[PDB]
């Protein structure tokens, strides 16, 4: 098989996105026949240089997840990616830890296949243009750059939350993500700091191609704003040396291979 072309010729650009209808994953699976068990796909006509594991931090967001799957699967295939979907489900009902779940995703997906690119995406963000590439670049990539909830622009220029892509080397270089941001906020800013402290810069598509829709929702219980966040992001340079992949432990309770994704249910504990 020859290599796929540098840019996929299958892209259609701007798309219509809506979240007012019901979604049936059995149907979605039917519409996406080429997606194999566990939400895995690779083009059959060419070899993709992009081996992407898409990691979604998750707990009690099944409805959002169905929309995510309905919209992303067709887009990822048009992008001719060799990819896999991983939903990292936080076991239990104690305070949520978005970034720690993302580290679990990185470590566990690597046990399945030689992925060399990682896309970290919240479950309620849908790209509006398939030219917004869900793969890695020479520098860390911020993907959800123009979200409707932020008026189709970045909330601030150093904002790196929502959807992003880091190559395996970029992720390893920053010792992954922090494990101690419990509850909402700051962990994405900490990650931005990590990248800067390791000599990297943020790469982004333009505002139009990067347009993204956020499924408006209510505040989830157990993910209250972390009061220590402003304090923690001010010391990233020092804390990133000892807090991240090199200080991570967790216990996988279950791994389910659904037609459109792999769900890893994991116990990531409580604050220490
Ligand atoms: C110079 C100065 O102090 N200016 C203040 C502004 O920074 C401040 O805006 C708010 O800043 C915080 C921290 O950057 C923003 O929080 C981030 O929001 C994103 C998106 O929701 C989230 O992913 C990040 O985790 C979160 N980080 C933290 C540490 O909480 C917040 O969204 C900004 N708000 C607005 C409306 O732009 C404003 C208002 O608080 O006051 C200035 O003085
Ligand atoms: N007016 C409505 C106020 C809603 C403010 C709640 C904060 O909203 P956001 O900043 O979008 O964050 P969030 O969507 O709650 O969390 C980000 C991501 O964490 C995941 N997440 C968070 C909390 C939870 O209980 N379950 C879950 O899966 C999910 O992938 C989500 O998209
Ligand atoms: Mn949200």
């Amino acid at each position: 098989l020859p290599a796929c072309p540098e840019e996929s010729p299958l892209l259609v650009g701007p798309m219509l996105i809506e979240f007012n209808m019901p979604v049936d994953l059995e149907l979605v699976a039917k519409q996406n026949p080429n997606v194999k068990m566990g939400g895995r796909y690779a083009p059959r006509d060419c070899v993709s240089p992009h081996k992407v594991a898409i990691i979604i931090p998750f707990r009690n967001r099944q409805e959002h997840l169905k929309y995510w799957l309905y919209y992303l699967h067709p887009v990822l295939q048009r992008q001719q990616l060799d990819y896999g979907i991983y939903v990292i489900n936080q076991a239990g009902d104690t305070i949520f830890n978005r970034a720690k779940l993302l580290n679990v995703g990185f470590q566990e997906a690597l046990k399945d296949y030689d992925y060399t690119c990682f896309v970290f995406s919240d479950v309620d963000l849908i790209p509006m243009n398939d030219h917004n590439a869900y793969r890695c670049f020479s520098q860390p990539r911020h993907i959800s750059v123009a979200m409707d909830k932020f008026g189709f622009s970045l909330p601030y220029v150093q904002y790196f939350g929502g959807v992003s892509a880091l190559s395996k080397q970029q992720f390893l270089t920053i010792n992954g993500f922090p494990n101690n941001y419990w509850g909402w906020g700051g962990e994405d800013d900490d990650i931005f700091n990590r990248l800067v402290f390791r000599g990297m810069s943020i790469s982004r598509p333009n505002a139009v191609v990067g347009t993204t829709r956020h499924i408006r929702h209510s505040r989830d219980k157990k993910n209250e704003p972390n009061p220590q966040r402003f304090d923690r992001i001010a010391h990233t340079k020092e804390t990133m040396l000892s807090d991240g992949l090199n200080s991570l432990t967790y216990q996988v309770l279950d791994v389910q291979r659904y037609p459109l994704y792999t769900q890893i249910t994991v116990d990531i504990g409580t604050p220490s």
